[PDB]
């Protein structure tokens, strides 16, 4: 028994009120926090009035399971209006990340084997420890000059530099020197341009360019000086990286980028705008995450104490061979599982399916827009038993359950690297400081393309020597 589209509830908001008040109150804060209660209200389905174009809401893993099946050869997303008017302006080419069709299979199927593959990330991998290993020794050097062998600070600045540091150096092989030391200007300037980039993405994702040209010019104006700023931080990456292969081939592994210039199967073009999402990509992304595990660490000490007796005890064959890290640390992965369950990256999940489908008992016909929410999907009590309770432990009892980098081809690319960087520098961390925070308090997230956190905590770092 199958009911018609039509049958299925509809969002009680309407597209044009909905219009008006993000030009009211300069972007959409609270859109988790509105489409997690719709939920509870409407049930774990809903149609949102977009007027004319077909859109569903979803929250359940047999709801991504049965969005898999219909994926075909080319699974397509929404198309990213704001993203795409900046690389058509400036003459430049779209990353994996903005493409669709025939023209992502292409570069997706020449980008996995060097950034996703397993052989790769036994490359990378070691470069990303140097690096996590260096800001734990970093913070160390610190902690030991108070008196009280502890450091009370606000991480989040030190963590950004991480990520920048990590993936410059898997992505071009270039350490950038932020990591122990003094921000630079042209870091400051990169990081506040991601900023003001995704700020200004809400503002103009949901009106035609039609109508934001006018009523919004001076958010296309702020959104296109921040991607100037980001493709110049990002083009000086590749200026000096395509400078120093073209007069010297090296044996040994210098970086993700290097092995896609040396194997030119893409266009320059196509590496260049490939390079400038893996560059950008990165920095936000994996940095809110580490933020938000280090938080519920110090917010959960018998966790904390269950991962570093694991880490302490892979501590001397990780420090042999690094690529152990990802066998060797089953909690920690887990605990990483968690971080991303209650804090999710994104909020949604996009997939414009190719043909016909069955979800909810409802029917979705081909070319509807079904959205899966990632907010509200990490919390039901019936899949998640208790939901709020920080625990990496009921990931080694049980798929579709984990599915915060997304399904099919289309998963994340950055997936490994990502993993990587976060499970690195926990590591080492764990190895020596002991996390403790007086605020026990949810940290309240803002809606900004990703979802970051509204305040960054006090955070003590106690060194066990
Ligand atoms: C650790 C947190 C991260 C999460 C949760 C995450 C999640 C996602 C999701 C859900 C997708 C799309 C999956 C789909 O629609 O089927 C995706 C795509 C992507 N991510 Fe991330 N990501 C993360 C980190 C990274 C990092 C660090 C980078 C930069 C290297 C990155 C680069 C990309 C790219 C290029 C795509 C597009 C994949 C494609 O269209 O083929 N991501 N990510
Ligand atoms: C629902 C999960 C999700 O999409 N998370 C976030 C949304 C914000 C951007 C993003 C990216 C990404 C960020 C910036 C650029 Cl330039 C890019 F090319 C890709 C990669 N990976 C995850 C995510």
């Amino acid at each position: 028994t199958v009911l018609p589209f039509e049958a299925m509830p509809q969002h009680p908001g309407n597209r044009w009120l909905r219009l008006l008040q993000i030009w009211r109150e300069q972007g959409y804060e609270h859109l988790h926090l509105e489409m997690h209660q719709t939920f509870q209200e409407l049930g774990p389905i809903f149609r949102y009035n977009l007027g004319g174009p077909r859109m569903v809401c979803v929250m359940l893993p047999e709801d991504v399971e049965k969005l898999q099946q219909v994926d075909s050869l080319h699974p397509c997303r929404m198309i990213l209006e704001p993203w795409v008017a900046y690389r058509q302006h400036r003459g430049h080419k779209c990353g994996v990340f903005l493409l669709n069709g025939p023209e992502w299979r292409f570069n997706r199927l020449r980008l996995n084997p060097d950034v996703l593959s397993p052989k790769a990330v036994q490359r990378f991998l070691p470069m990303v420890d140097a690096v996590a290993r260096d800001f734990s020794q970093a913070l160390k050097k610190k902690v030991l000059q108070n008196a009280r062998g502890s450091l009370t600070l606000d991480v989040q600045p030190s963590i950004f530099h991480y990520t920048i540091e990590a993936s410059n150096l898997a992505l071009f092989g270039e350490r950038l020197g932020l990591v122990g030391h003094s921000p630079s200007s042209a870091s400051l300037n990169f990081l506040h341009a991601l900023e003001v980039m995704f700020k200004s993405t809400v503002q103009l994702m949901f009106m035609p360019r039609s109508l934001s040209r006018w009523i919004s010019p001076k958010v296309w104006k702020e959104h296109f000086e921040a991607w100037d700023c980001i493709f110049q931080y990002g083009d000086n990456c590749i200026q000096k990286i395509y400078q120093e292969l073209a007069f010297n081939r090296p044996q040994h592994y210098t970086g993700i980028v290097a092995e896609l210039l040396l194997k030119a199967e893409l266009s320059l073009e196509a590496i260049k705008a490939n390079s400038m999402e893996l560059t950008a990509g990165s920095v936000d992304t994996t940095a809110f995450p580490l933020l938000m595990t280090l938080f519920e660490l110090a917010r959960n000490p018998d966790v904390q104490q269950i991962l570093r007796q694991e880490s302490l005890a892979a501590a001397a064959s990780i420090s042999e061979h690094p690529q152990k890290a990802t066998t060797e640390l089953p909690l920690l992965r887990a605990a990483l599982k968690e971080t991303l369950r209650l804090y999710p990256v994104g909020l949604f999940l996009e997939r414009v399916v190719s043909s016909d489908l069955v979800l909810q008992n409802y029917h979705i016909p081909a070319g509807t827009l079904v959205q899966v929410f990632l907010y509200s999907l990490g919390r039901n009590a019936a899949l998640f038993p208790r939901p709020e309770r920080y625990n990496p432990q009921r990931w080694l009892d049980i798929n579709f359950h984990h599915v915060p980098f997304g399904f099919g081809m289309r998963q994340c690319l950055g997936r490994r690297l990502a993993e990587a960087e976060m499970l690195l520098l926990l590591h080492h961390v764990l190895k020596h400081f002991l996390v403790e925070t007086l605020t026990q308090e949810d940290i309240k997230m803002v809606y900004s393309f990703i979802l970051r956190p509204g305040t960054s905590p006090l955070l003590t770092f106690r060194a066990i020597n």
